[PDB]
């Protein structure tokens, strides 16, 4: 628990010499503000999209407006901001915009470079990529939360912090401010948001579901649910947006790995679109089967005509691991 | 870190069967929404302002809309969020508004009945206050912020849920809205909001500063902040929106004790107003761009004013309390 004043930064992490300022911002206002130099890009484990894959150093792009774009590549939320990155990239970065995607892992299987590179070549990510499997960065920038931005100006100050997604034209309003002022009088293109359309979902939706014993978090079966396997089998009546599972799971702080040839997963949720985040090669089948290979990632499972509450079931072969339900 | 879409109510504790469709309301929607029949307000230790003290159940208040107010008496943005809901209460309650103030503890001498009724007769209390002293109703409603408001309509069903300070005409908007749909053509009197000013301040202050040993998150002085006694002297530098403590101090996970003469605190800060919530008998001696101020301290503990700025920005302070004085915090506006 917290105090809270709406529209504050909820600020993770702690206060060192480099981030101190960062909450004189709020969170995602319209107009300009100003909170310190931005902190400094640590602990990256790897760089991509850059010429041998060598790091960039925010103090090498002073003169340019900077926007740092944290994300996963799992991550549905992720998934649907990025294409208004990727069209900003396309639109200012002839005009003085730089842009850095840091990709703090959410699971294991995102701190492989392999599969992070798949996965931003799905996105079509052109811009820089600096993987921060230590979170070292996502602390030193005090983010809690995917998706993530910070805007900074030519001279290297943050003056807009978005945790959250959504609510795209007040940055790229904010993006256009600073390239002007970066560069009086430079002439810029329309807004990319008037081709690129928001698809924010309404924030009313199931919250993700994770699998992982440690994080498990709305397990509406009965009894419990702690690390190695058992033969589960699901409930009299399971609550609204919770999950239940029929067979036998392994379970670890990851996810549920499906284990019998029987498993299945029954779940209640309330969105339009619902995604299951699994890794490892076999069949999921949905009451439609789904062909399950390469890289975890998200696996669209449902996708319907709206909002609404309702239910469905997931039946993992075995050796198919569950990370978690994500919806839209 | 968890991923979020804007708007979304971040809510806290576990899904159980009376609470799994609150996550169907957004936070502080302008609109009405619909998210489950109201959690049940489990666990609370002690009732005030309910006649002989007895509990409310809140289905003996089907028929009436009922908002559920999240507040800790020593809580700055509480303090000022409440005359607002003092003010709906006076307006709306006999119109079919009932209100219980959930007050959920943020410090252990906030468990303290007495200390709670003194901070609610300052504020003008006089709706139930329901004591959660163990956390029970405020987890069973996944709250996680104070202050925080939860809507419900006359059948009992959550309409609308507010966390933080702030927004509100949105929130008494919706309150009128549920009056008249559980009685409708109902008469009311204007908006509270008429005469009761919004003052919540811009939302970049210095984050709530805490000196217990493990929550805090902006000590600046450098080295060990561990559970103990120990001397400490100011750094070469102190860091923006942080503190350095001088002299003997006495630590534990409640706050830092003046444990000496010499005791001294050193805050860089950026708000208007700054409080400090403080407990023990002494005096609190303030530094403020050369000017001095002399606190004297006794009773519940609470917050004292210790700035009162004519605008926001970036300023630092001392504070010298005697010895004995318990330190919790520093909070802004």
């Amino acid at each position: 628990g917290a105090m809270e004043i709406r529209e504050q930064l909820n600020l993770g992490g702690i206060v060192n010499a480099q981030n101190a300022q960062l909450s004189n911002c709020s969170d995602g206002a319209a107009q300009l503000e100003s909170c310190g130099t931005a902190p400094d890009l640590k602990g990256i484990t790897g760089w991509l999209n850059t010429p041998g894959n060598k790091p960039i150093d925010l103090k090498s792009l002073r003169g340019k407006v900077v926007l740092i774009d944290f994300w996963a590549y799992s991550c549905i939320n992720c998934q649907r901001a990025i294409p208004h990155v990727v069209g900003w990239y396309q639109a200012y970065k002839d005009s003085g915009l730089a842009v850095i995607g840091v990709h703090t892992p959410e699971y294991a299987f995102e701190k492989v470079p392999g599969n992070v590179a798949k996965g931003a070549a799905n996105l079509g990510i052109s811009y820089p990529i600096a993987l921060d499997n230590n979170y070292a960065t996502w602390t030193n920038y005090r983010n809690r939360y995917w998706p993530a931005e910070y805007l900074i100006d030519a001279t290297g100050t943050v003056r807009h912090i978005k945790f959250g997604e959504g609510d795209y034209n007040v940055t790229e309003t904010l993006v256009r401010q600073l390239l002007n002022d970066a560069k009086p009088g430079v002439k810029l293109p329309q807004p990319s948001s008037t081709t690129t359309p928001d698809l924010t979902p309404r924030a009313a939706l199931t919250p993700e579901t994770y699998f992982g014993v440690g994080k498990v978090v709305n397990y509406g079966g009965g009894g419990a649910y702690d690390e190695g396997s058992a033969v589960f089998d699901y409930p009299p009546s399971l609550a609204a947006n919770s999950f239940a599972l029929r067979g036998r799971w392994a379970l670890d702080y990851q996810g549920a790995t499906s284990d019998g040839n029987d498993a299945a997963i029954k779940l209640n949720y309330h969105a339009k679109d619902v995604y299951i985040v699994v890794g490892g090669t076999g069949t999921l089948t949905v009451v439609a089967t789904l062909p399950i290979s390469g890289p975890p990632t998200t696996h669209q499972v449902v996708a319907g005509y709206r909002l609404a509450s309702e239910t469905l079931e997931v039946r993992p072969s075995k050796g198919l691991q569950v990370f978690s339900f994500t919806y839209g």
